[PDB]
């Protein structure tokens, strides 16, 4: 079926919490072995959200090459993504090593550092021009460099530096900071306006690696992310837009991580968001 129009079908038939059912039995079942490891256990934040083995991102050390990280690649958009949790206190120097290897330009953040009264996240970037931060363990220097608070989001501009040889690199860091403690947003508009200023950064393009997109998990919101570029993306490729099913493509970006749209609301609002900006884009 369309998609604007399945939607209202399922609103007055209030089967949301069946349809999301359906993608949970038929989501892809991949072994993730190393992230089980007894050694990897305070480098993951929730013991049941762990990357497949096959589309893990390995850091580039022989001690221990472990990140929760997966690599999200969609051959049809022509569209990757590293979807990866908040970073813990023991992980922060192994997220910076991993944007300076897969030489990302952008990173995505969809979380406040503590929501409900509990933390979320660590204060993994520096929020003050003269006191930069220095992660010891990985070799890697973070500035800030500027920020520009807006409304729903804000960007920074960072300068990441390899202690090592010296290279230096901008990193753009962009946070949709008014995403609700509990349920979703009334209206996809704020979240598709965010959505556009990273397009337009050229965080997304081929020239650049992955963006790294995150939340607290990096499933939930994360994936409503993600879900949304790349059925917007489809709908501008294909001859007939119509076509383009969002439950098949949550399908395709299950094979690649575990979880990905954590509740009916969240899929109830990726319909929206995509529906909405389908009519932007023209
Ligand atoms: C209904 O709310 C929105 C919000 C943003 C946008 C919406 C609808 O339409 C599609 C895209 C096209 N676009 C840009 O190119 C810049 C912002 N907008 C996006």
């Amino acid at each position: 079926m369309e998609m604007e129009k399945e939607f209202e079908q399922i609103d007055k038939s209030g089967s949301w919490a069946a349809i999301y059912q359906d993608i949970r039995h038929e989501a892809s079942d991949f072994p993730s072995r190393v992230a089980k490891l007894p050694k990897n256990k305070n480098r993951n934040r929730y013991r049941d959200v762990s990357p497949f083995d096959h589309s893990r991102i390995k850091l580039h050390q022989e001690d221990n090459d472990y990140i929760n990280a997966s690599l999200i690649k969609m051959e049809e958009a022509q569209r990757s993504y590293i979807l990866t949790q908040g970073p813990l206190p023991n992980t922060v120097g192994h997220f910076w090593e991993m944007v300076w290897e897969q030489k990302s330009r952008g990173v995505v953040m969809l979380n406040r550092v503590m929501e409900k009264g509990s933390l979320k996240c660590a204060q993994y970037w520096p929020q003050k021009e003269e006191k930069e931060m220095i992660f010891e363990d990985t070799n890697l220097k973070l500035t800030l460099i500027s920020e520009d608070i807006k409304s729903y989001y804000t960007v920074r501009q960072l300068e990441l530096e390899n202690l090592t040889t010296q290279e230096t690199r901008e990193i753009l860091h962009f946070h949709y900071t008014t995403w609700p403690d509990f349920g979703v947003p009334e209206s996809p508009a704020s979240f598709l306006n965010f959505l556009f200023k990273v397009r337009e950064s050229g965080s997304l393009s081929p020239e650049h690696g992955p963006v790294v997109v995150h939340c607290s998990a990096g499933i939930g919101r994360s994936g409503t992310f993600c879900l949304a570029d790349t059925c917007l993306l489809l709908m501008d490729k294909r001859k007939d837009p119509s076509s383009v099913d969002i439950k098949k493509v949550l399908l395709e970006m299950r094979k690649f991580r575990m979880g990905l749209i954590q509740t009916a609301d969240q899929l109830r609002f990726s319909y929206l968001a995509v529906i909405e900006g389908a009519k932007f884009i023209m």
